[PDB]
């Protein structure tokens, strides 16, 4: 099958919001439930996709050099699901003649530059149904008789990046699934020298040019994403000095044992959803070492054996070219100053210390998943009275008013749903099955008749 | 679809001696290229597989507890050819409900027993094709006018394991993918106590009843077959003393490192080929410790580790339960004594030593590769005048006198073309992609008539 | 030098109750003090151990079969005080005619067999000054003049094993250095089918003698030792269903990363002991992960994969026969019934579920350090007025009112110190230096005045 | 003890050529014989080593970044001696304030710069009696009665390398311990622009100035060291295109797996050495895999992803900035040209291919080790008549006519002798025993008379 484009103007059976990983997971799902080869019992569903990024791309600002995959690629964005589909790596690989020559690598982890191309190589194949550099900033009620006090449609309102003209697209169902927002500590000022971490391989190099200039360059955070960019600034600027701040007294590895690995299965999502909220907070506190403030070991050993080596250079820490701050906190960013560096004021993150002289400082604070409540916040009135967030049901819908929204209308959510559906709900690791889920949820009426 | 049997008495489209993985391979090449979903071209074609064994079974002789595959499941009887056939070892695992189980393990190498199920369950799929208990005797020439000189067909003879009786099949074309035999050095002689590798499993458990006695057992090689056996009898004879007995100075390690191992990708065949008999005889001498006469490194290191454990309880090496013998070749077998035990006589095997009396004595010196040669006898006046050895092709049919043989008729050989095809021809390493080669070489111009 | 005995009615320097590493690593730094060739200012101090155990042993009840040691050998008891030591482990290696055999593992983790055996060949060296069979059952305080109100000497009291006789030394000074003792819920009842963990080798062959019988076997615990068990239990007894019961949801892995790691480096002390009550609790419990309740990475996985070969035989986890029951505490024992087996039950460890009927229950609950109270009842009054618990200053030597007790008396504590000197404390990581440190607190003056 | 200077003039009991790790480790073993400390049975012997580089330095040419030992670090210059020596690794980084960071690595194989740092240290404790930019030319026998026809000395006359002048010492025993001389392929001219690899760091950079100019350079080997310099090749200079070239199919894998290895170890060198001359050369061909044209596993996989990372970006191999040109030959090496850039002309390997121009080739094609020869010539006819070739005892000494040299005088080869002492004769592997043995053969009667 090949989904076809639906016309603007015509009411569509569903809009989703960004074409992440998430989305395509979706797409995908369609795409092989329409498909007879491997659904027996398969009109064409009227789809969009709204995307704000001009082309596919998956966190382009940390494609790292040498950065890997966290996840096998079993667990790739359809395989989990149905190993049989077009869309798994392997049949990927087959396609770009590299099957063979990926097997002899003898691992699961690949590159993250080959699974972005791995997702872009999906991504492509649904064009028709894609709208890209269209920013989606509201989502409006609407009413098929307004005299009614009944909703059964949305509008989903979007600003094009280029001419910044506003589109409008009605559908019966949307979803939203536009991931994560830099989240950056409160205390800092805005400058452009102060950079988060998503925007690493973007912006950085446009502010420091010159890749043999003796920079200085600080990170701040004790994550996967401090730990790669303090690992390649070393790299890329051969003659920098680069420093590490952190307010933990040390990089931490991530968790990936088996056992308790198991909490990202997809079987999983059920268990979890079911317990208390109390038990759900709980959960996520135990088993946080898995993906929250936490580094590959491999990357960890690399580090360390980098910093032994100075050692073996020069015994003083204190002349290291590359050096770790464990157990510090910024209190003051001076940066109204005559030269091109800022001085960063550092104290103890227990309950006065150095200063460092910078020309950049990335910040590796990691992510907020709320911007989807500013694009509800007028269809709020749609909740039960008196609810102040939005509760998603187990498929992801979330709870309105049934006597103010009729039953073929509804918004889904998808990626910031860790508080009710797991610490996996954000990674790719139930994407395949949970796009699955997904069109059922979505499509059900029309597969059904079909089945 | 599904592959229907055809009546014994009808004449065959392909007969196929052997239903191991080679065969295996071409009867699910079949089906996918017959399949609609995976080939877009896709009446049913005569087959008929002919097995000797009872039922499928993989080296069930040397099902080692704990043993592991040697090869990435990617090169498994169906991903290399087409990662969306139904046949993939990871399509089998979502069957099973065991993916997301075998995605956690975070290994490439599924143990042995795992593997032959998943063969299993593909070979379940073709039962109505396959004759079980079937022994091949002989393949006998065929005229459909009997007055002319020109052969049309052959005639293949199969002995019934469990009544005796001889059936007849007859087939435009015949396959023999029977693999090896065992291979027993000339100077051993015949006794109940002394047994090939092969047989491990299956026979030795027989004549060593009770697993707590203090046996004497010797293993003679220094393969891989040689070193999983000796590991093994140290766990499953807890009390026994185990002897390894090899020629080489030390067990050597397998050579998987990645440059080498293209070896044994399918593209790979087509170069080897087309190599001289000279080119061929010495690219196959010097990659020979990619699979003949090696262990892999992770059982060298645990037989190795098991030893010096040995030396710090003793340091006297002569009192060790378990031993090697390096540089050792057996001079004198004594085995007509009134004692359950024979005298093993050793000299060095460098151009007299010490005595061994054991209960059993395991061969794990490999195996030969020419049993087709008496299959064949009846056929052989059938090549080229004055040919005195069969020749495949590229395509693996054998070269018959065209003058002799109708070009509808012919014979394939299958894993036992190792001095024209390359190391991997023996392995499981090219059986995807040489089941599709086999299913176009054979059936061909039924598949470009759909085309 | 060698340490010659001193009768037991002359007043001692130093007594020292326990000869385990902890004690050990004091007599080979005080060795290593005298020696002319190591020390270069280098009469005989008078020096006893009293040790309960018959011989020297290291955790014995926990000598599983293939257990390793969980720290790299250059932290034995002398090599991070000084590499040229005839104490150190590659000496020892040497001395026994096995180093080069060693080098060639290339492992950092001994066995733990050949570890303890290393530390009884330096043990062994000790014999003159150590008494064995001897328990120390209390700490008197003396007073050169009993009309005085000033202790200067203390009375150890210990009992004979074997003869359960009364023996009594007196010394200037005293180190305790005993270890750990079981650790066993409180809401379990005693029985003979109930065993601690640390009495697993020693006690449990005598209670299920035939290792082929079906036995019922639960492990209660989810940290290093009950995974050790756990795992042997399954190669012990063949035959047996066991069961291991945990309150967390999974075995979790322990932290060996580098930089977290550097915590027990012998340098680190200074730096844990100079911070306030509430810091040090919080930096113990933000490392917890890296020695309690944590399990080796390779062995969760070795675990995890003969969970994973149970789910290849069969589908249902109800019939494996070894099982991982997590959340889970018990809540009732049954042990008075006819039958040999108790009945366990269990509910959610959550704020009824099953039954399980055992022929033994392994309790791997791990250590409280709190035995020196008991011995130290006595003395209690000599600590500052209204003290109710041991201070131990950075030297180890706890504090006493200086108007009560003389200066050239002290009591030392060793091992059970974690809350004020770090996590190394109860370990072997700073064994050798904190040795070299006992022996300058302790022998100070008498090593100055050679000096 | 301290090894004090002998005047240039008076008779030497042992003058050693080079001071390479094969004479610091005799040096190394001299101290510790005359340490009482160590040897409890220890005049000085007048020793002098004489070395033409201007300092101690380690294959200098070779000290890639990140470059690795390839053996473990207990095979130092003391530990398998004797585990208590001054002069270990262990020590050596004691002292250096480094022990436990370096434990805390994990690793038995320190950096290539840090082993040179251990042997520098080590090397400048000799200072006294090692004179350096000596270049030793000849050695002339000596008769301390001219009108006898018996040598009883010899006369070691150097080269200074800065002045050119030619200093003359006397000895009674001469040690040659020169290592090899870079081998390079004899159909190669001469040209700046082309390198043996033992000279890639202190002259390639001379040459190609520019870090960042797209400059083609070739490298021509598949050892050790054409793989590292392939690899750091690429790091060095960004902007390159490296090509490698070899003869064979393939970078094949060293083979370190323990049972193999043993070969390595100090008491194998009797048990090689008594072997026949054609079981010595049959030995050395079975295991050349140990040594000989092999590469680190570790660093063939690295150079393989690399490749891979090609494959990723361009599917078109001739476009990749990197290649592997395997089972090549160079037939002409055109050098006369006007622009910078050589034209090396290849051919198939095998009993006319592409062209490439280079800026720089480097040659990694190994050494040879018949440098000794030459220093050797004037003392030839020492040797028993008709011997044209230098026969070295067990104990390392040559064989001389008895009738025409003193039992006093002798001379030695060290690192030159695998073909009568094994594979490591020219490596590490047995220095710290070696050393002790060459003590006792060159300084027995003395040590004997202390003893
Ligand atoms: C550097 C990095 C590496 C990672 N690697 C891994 C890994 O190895 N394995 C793993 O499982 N997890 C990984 N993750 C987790 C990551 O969250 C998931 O891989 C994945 O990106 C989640 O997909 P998503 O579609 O939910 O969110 P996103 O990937 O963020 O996609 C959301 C999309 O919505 C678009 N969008 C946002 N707002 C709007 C709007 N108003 N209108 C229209 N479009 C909009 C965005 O442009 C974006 O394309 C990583 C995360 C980071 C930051
Ligand atoms: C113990 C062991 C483990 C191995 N593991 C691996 C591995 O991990 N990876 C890998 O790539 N290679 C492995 N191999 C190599 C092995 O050769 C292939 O995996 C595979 O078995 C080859 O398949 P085949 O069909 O060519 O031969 P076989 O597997 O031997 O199958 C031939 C079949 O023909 C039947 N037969 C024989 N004679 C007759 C007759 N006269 N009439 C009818 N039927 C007959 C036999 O019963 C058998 O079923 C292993 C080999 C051994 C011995
Ligand atoms: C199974 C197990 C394995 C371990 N493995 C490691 C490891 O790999 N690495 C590591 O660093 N740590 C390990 N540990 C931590 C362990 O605590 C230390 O290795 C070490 O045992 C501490 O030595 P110690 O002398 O302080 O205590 P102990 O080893 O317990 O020694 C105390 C001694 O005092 C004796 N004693 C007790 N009471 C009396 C009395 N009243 N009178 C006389 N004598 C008495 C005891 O018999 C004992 O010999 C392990 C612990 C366990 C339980
Ligand atoms: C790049 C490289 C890396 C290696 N790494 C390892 C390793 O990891 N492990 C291992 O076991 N082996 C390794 N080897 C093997 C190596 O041969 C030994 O490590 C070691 O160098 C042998 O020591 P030697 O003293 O015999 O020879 P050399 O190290 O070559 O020392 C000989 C010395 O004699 C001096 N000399 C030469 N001619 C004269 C003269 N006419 N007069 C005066 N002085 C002279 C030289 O300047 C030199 O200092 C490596 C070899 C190379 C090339
Ligand atoms: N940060 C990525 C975590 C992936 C997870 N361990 C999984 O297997 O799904
Ligand atoms: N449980 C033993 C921990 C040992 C510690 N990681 C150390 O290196 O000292
Ligand atoms: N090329 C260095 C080889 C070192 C050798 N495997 C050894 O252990 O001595």
């Amino acid at each position: 099958p090949r989904l076809r484009s639906t016309p603007q103007d015509e009411l569509h059976d569903l809009l989703c919001v960004g074409f992440g990983p998430a989305s395509l997971a979706i797409a995908i799902a369609l795409h092989d439930a329409l498909d007879p080869r491997l659904n027996k019992s398969a009109a064409q569903p009227k789809i969009c996709f709204l995307e704000r990024q001009k082309q596919f791309a998956w966190h382009s600002g940390m494609l790292v050099p040498g950065s890997k995959m966290q996840i096998s690629f079993i667990k790739d964005l359809a395989t989990l699901r149905d190993p049989r589909s077009s869309f798994t790596f392997l049949n990927y690989l087959h396609q770009k003649g590299r099957l063979i020559h990926f097997t002899n690598l003898s691992t699961f982890l690949p590159a993250r530059l080959e699974f972005e191309d791995y997702m872009r190589w999906c991504a492509q194949q649904f064009s028709d149904v894609v709208a890209y550099g269209e920013e989606v900033v509201e989502v409006i009620p609407g009413k098929s008789d307004p005299s009614s006090s009944v909703v059964d449609f949305f509008t989903v309102r979007s600003r094009n990046v280029e001419t910044g003209e506003i589109s409008a697209r009605r559908t019966r169902k949307v979803v939203i699934a536009i991931g994560g927002t830099a989240k950056m500590p409160s205390g800092l000022p805005q400058d452009p020298r102060i950079i988060h971490s998503s925007k690493y391989c973007t912006t950085l190099p446009a502010l420091l040019k010159d890749k043999s200039k003796p920079y200085n360059i600080a990170v701040l955070g004790s994550g996967q994403s401090a730990a790669e960019i303090f690992h390649d600034l070393q790299k890329r600027y051969p003659n920098s000095r680069t420093t590490l701040i952190m307010r933990d007294s040390a990089m931490r590895p991530s968790d990936d044992s088996p056992f308790v690995n198991e909490i990202f299965n997809p079987e999983r999502v059920d268990k979890f959803y079911s317990q208390s909220a109390a038990e759900r907070q709980r959960s996520l506190l135990a088993d946080k070492a898995t993906n929250y403030s936490v580094v590959r070991l491999e990357l960890i050993e690399e580090i360390y054996n980098d910093m032994y080596l100075q050692r073996v250079k020069n015994p003083d820490e204190t002349q290291w070219q590359h050096r770790i701050l464990p157990e510090r906190k910024i209190t003051r960013v001076e940066h109204h100053g005559p030269q091109s560096r800022m001085r960063i004021h550092l104290k103890s993150s227990k309950p006065v210390k150095e200063t460092l002289e910078v020309d950049a400082l990335m910040v590796a604070t990691g992510y907020n998943r709320n911007a989807h409540e500013r694009l509800l916040s007028k269809v709020q009135h749609l909740r039960p009275t008196g609810q102040d967030q939005w509760k998603p049901h187990r498929d992801y819908r979330v709870e309105m008013d049934p006597s103010k929204v009729s039953s073929e209308a509804g918004i889904w959510l998808q990626g910031c749903n860790e508080r009710t559906h797991g610490l996996s709900d954000s990674l790719l690791s139930v994407l395949a099955v949970r796009g699955g889920e997904m069109v059922q949820s979505i499509f059900g009426e029309q597969l059904e008749r079909a089945a």
